[PDB]
């Protein structure tokens, strides 16, 4: 069958991938009772924009649900499947004249047939026709919660759908049910981002020099990214922090632009990770900005390298992913115990919640089409009401083919540590002397990619971790 | 005074700029018959946004009027300016403690007034509060249709509005007139982001290779852009149209994403420029792939440097612009006709239209923080019903300071072509024997960034433009 490919050294995309998610979902869609017969899914696909009342036109990039569906990259269009049958139709926008002189080549119904290996094509402007020659008992649309942001998914509407059957509240949890586990295909297009991010993360690496301002490296990436690896995306705003920076766990974005000169001493903390056909990569790496860890960076570093290798060698089928989270909490602890930063019992610190002062953040989350994936929260599952642990993206139990972020880290900030410090709850368990020398280090996080399998995980991604391979990659000369 | 600046050897931008600017503004609206004393303008900036319904973080950048008044780079602020005594207040986000866990530092408002240097700073929530006390007669909102996308700018809005008087029609015609005149001090961003976006093209000239897939000069272009000119974005959607693309006008956005193998013979027309500080530039270079122009390439594109070259030389202050665009037909039709793709009087061409198969496009357009900027069809000026000079951004006459493209073009469109050889009234000056000959040649643009000066105009962009200098170039090695 037909592949999405970006020529060269490019991943070839079966179009095939959507199309059993199409099946995927008309399966799980069956088994629900409260699907009548002869019920439609209808989604509807993002619409090209601009910028605010400019004529600048913004680079299009599709809506995750409608992708995940139907893989298509055009704006304007809609894409429905029957759900007794399985059968897809997509519907193109009919082009005007002038697009062959502004845009490009008016393709044919028969084309995006052939390019999407759907059942059928149709014009959007005669939707509400085909459907009704159809006579579905019920229209399904998208409409629901995502549970990192609290937007609300705005469901599909065309002109004349007032005069059908629609519910909106089955089909967005059976739709992102499915989303979380990924197919032997999503799969291998996850290890594919993972692999060009982890390379353009090793010339990243190996490019960095005192002096060079973060964003010079967020470019370098990108420039990567796209030029090997077809990657025009990146999955989220790179996070170039030098320095203080590392502390700031979303530094980079317009109000803190990665516009920092990198200085002898600086820990570096680049969170970055290329999109491939609208599929993520989510990489992290920490490494000393001079090439040679301190004792101070060293110790830190390792304590993060601990956790992570301590919840990845834990994680399989069954665990529970807040068990996860307090692991490496305890970890830390542990290790910032025996540099002297703590002093006490590591039992009565965890009773106290001391280890989100240090991990303000959850210790990983679902990644796929999106970075932070769907279906975290679904309901019955409720967030934890604590320090750290309120801010996990999902509290499941791993199942296999769930894709998951490892990414532990330890921060001094300021802000946290001042609260710390006027609790006497948590006070005594600081030494100030020594906790005062880290005050401006920043922070070490280390994330990495996995699949769950039957019997624990695939990592997906490969860069240079231990102390020693980082500071041989970063000596590199070639 | 304070300035923006990315460091390295990136443009230092005074905040003097923006100061001048809202200055202007306000000696505008003195003058204006229907403002009354105690105005104040009211203006609303962009705020973040996502992908859709994800958590997924758009990379913000600012909204182009609230940019040119107040060149913020934060997201969720406004601003006001008393029209009197042209006093600015800036309104930022009053922010969650936790936003210096995950963003960072949260400024104080004096941080942001000494960065901006604004008169006053407060925040958001406290505007219906601050403007309340200042007891001003009008709010001044903008409101107006740009004559490019079609799309209505929205007024600013705040809760608590509906308690102030409001008139949305006065303030969008005049600082539109405002935009269209560039300082001093604009002119110099101007001549950064052609500067940069020159280079860029020539290091993607030098670099250029068959086999290669457009994007990878995309990318190429945009990183150099980034790293040596602190240029986060580009102005628009790179145009990578190599081969049968070239013909494309806008190639390159996602429906047809520059993912085309470069091969050899092919014409490139690479359209490409970078952006800072929310300042726009756009250049196109056109050359062969292979680096050697071939008799037939050679022609094409000397016909577009010959219509641009006689453009440049003729603008100056009191021109009409639609005569320039005109006068760019007239030669490419007479080129066109030295080449043998046209046979007859060109006279004759001309008054059919026939320069329009070729440019099915306007002449040019004003550029400043928008790619397409504000202003080219204001009250009274008309926009001609004819092929070609309908899609000219504007039918203005030509002022100092006023900053346009120079983008002539020569294209081999099917459907256009067809559409001649079945005109009667055009179909005889096509021959056919020729023309058959550069079906699938693609296109040519030579687009250049002029500002118009009391003696005529200065150049702005810098890349190679003649034949032996586009191919020497190539070869890894010219005067505008
Ligand atoms: C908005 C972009 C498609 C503009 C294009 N660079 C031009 O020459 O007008
Ligand atoms: C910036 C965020 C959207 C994603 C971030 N890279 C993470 O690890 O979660
Ligand atoms: O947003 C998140 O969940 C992860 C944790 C901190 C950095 N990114
Ligand atoms: O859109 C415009 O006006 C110019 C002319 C063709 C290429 N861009
Ligand atoms: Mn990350
Ligand atoms: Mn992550
Ligand atoms: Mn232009
Ligand atoms: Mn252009």
């Amino acid at each position: 069958g037909p592949s999405f490919w970006l020529g060269n050294e490019t991943l070839k995309v079966p179009l095939a991938l959507f199309a059993l998610n199409r099946q995927r979902l008309c399966e799980r869609l069956r088994k629900n009772p409260a699907v009548q017969a002869g019920s439609i899914v209808v989604l509807q696909g993002g619409e090209e924009t601009q910028r605010y009342c400019t004529d600048t036109g913004v680079l299009f990039r599709q809506e995750s649900f409608f992708h995940w569906a139907f893989g298509v990259t055009e704006p304007g269009c809609y894409g429905v499947i029957d759900v007794d049958t399985g059968k897809s139709t997509l519907f193109v926008p009919r082009l005007p004249a002038s697009h062959a002189t502004w845009m490009g080549k008016i393709h044919s119904k028969e084309h995006f047939k052939e390019k999407y290996a759907v059942d059928d094509v149709q014009y959007v402007d005669e939707i509400a026709s085909v459907l009704t020659s159809q006579k579905p008992s019920v229209l399904l649309t998208l409409r629901g919660v995502n549970t990192d942001s609290g937007s609300v998914c705005r469901e599909a509407s065309f002109d004349g759908i007032s005069k059908f059957e629609v519910n909106n509240t089955i089909l967005h949890p059976e739709i992102v049910e499915c989303q979380v586990f990924k197919t032997d295909m999503e799969l291998e297009v996850l290890r594919y981002t993972n692999k060009i991010s982890s390379e353009a993360h090793r010339e990243v690496m190996k490019a960095v020099k005192v002096g060079m301002k973060e964003y010079e490296l967020e470019s370098l990436f990108e420039h990567y990214c796209y030029s090997r690896g077809g990657m025009r995306h990146s999955s989220y705003t790179c996070i170039c922090g030098s320095g203080e920076n590392s502390a700031v766990l979303h530094y980079g974005h317009a109000g803190a632009p990665n516009d920092r000169t990198i200085q002898n001493g600086d820990m570096c903390l680049f969170d970055m990770g290329g999109e491939y056909y609208c599929f993520a990569s989510d990489i992290t790496c920490s490494f000393p900005a001079n090439g040679k860890f301190t004792a101070d960076q060293k110790a830190v570093y390792e304590a993060v390298l601990r956790s992570s290798r301590a919840v990845m060698g834990a994680m399989k089928p069954g665990v529970w992913w807040p068990d996860m989270h307090r692991l490496a909490d305890r970890i830390h602890l542990e290790e910032l115990a025996h540099m002297g930063i703590l002093s006490g019992s590591v039992d009565a610190m965890v009773q106290a919640h001391l280890g989100a002062v240090f991990m303000p953040h959850g210790l990983g989350h679902f990644l796929g089409i999106d970075v932070h994936d769907v279906g975290g929260y679904p309901e019955g599952v409720e967030r934890i009401d604590e320090p750290g642990l309120r801010s996990l993206r999902t509290a499941r139990h791993l199942q296999p083919g769930m894709v998951l972020t490892v990414e532990p880290g330890i921060y001094f900030i300021d802000h946290l540590l001042d609260e710390a410090l006027a609790d006497p709850a948590r006070a005594s368990f600081l030494n100030r002397e020594v906790l005062q020398r880290f005050r401006g280090f920043g922070g070490v996080r280390i994330e990495e990619d996995v699949v769950v399998t039957d019997s624990g995980i695939e990592l997906l991604t490969c860069v240079p971790r231990t102390v020693e391979e980082i500071e041989a990659c970063m000596a590199g000369c070639d």
